[PDB]
């Protein structure tokens, strides 16, 4: 309708994190902005970078915080205000531990799944009733702490699929926006 959506892709800054598991949200957000013809630019009132557009007749504000994952939420809250976006209309794209590799799921409200970005977001919005585009990376092997697992690059085999999984992740996001 008239209410604008804020799509946020979670991730850590710096090239060396660009390919880590905890950066799929970043990649997807880039993908979307590319499809929209919109481009990112600094947002001094939130410390994040935004790109604006229109999908399925809805006004879109794409975003990628520039702080670290554990601080993601502090740039989204001020961002939600600047553009007058209710938490219900916030969509955060993210790698998901509770989902297996390549599996994509739309979801609104619920748990954080052990992801430190989401936790930061909940604590910043004072609610979990925000939308999510979950991109599965499967659970970590017993030999890796979940937090170290996501800060690592995908395996040789996995890397072959990430490109396609992101296009699919972007597609699922477009469908989510289109449905409500
Ligand atoms: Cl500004």
């Amino acid at each position: 309708m008239a209410e604008p959506l804020l799509v946020v892709g979670l991730g850590n800054p710096g090239a060396n994190y660009a390919r880590t598991r905890h950066n799929l949200g970043f990649v997807v957000a880039d993908l979307l902005a590319a499809r929209l013809g919109a481009k990112f630019k600094a947002h001094k009132r939130s410390g994040a970078e935004v790109a604006t557009g229109r999908s399925a007749g809805r006004s879109l504000v794409l975003a990628k915080p520039r702080c670290y994952m554990n601080e993601s939420g502090r740039q989204i809250g001020p961002l939600a205000k600047f553009y007058s976006v209710a938490p219900a209309n916030i969509i955060v794209i993210h790698d998901d531990l509770d989902l297996e590799f390549g599996r994509i799921r739309l979801k609104i409200g619920g748990g954080e799944g052990g992801h430190n970005g989401l936790r930061s977001v909940v604590a910043a919005l004072g609610t979990k009733d925000f939308q999510r585009v979950r991109i599965g990376i499967g659970r970590p092997p017993g030999r890796k702490d979940p937090a170290a697992f996501v800060l690592e690059n995908f395996t040789p085999a996995e890397r072959a699929e990430v490109p396609t999984i992101c296009e699919q992740a972007a597609d699922a996001t477009e469908l989510l926006i289109e449905q409500g």
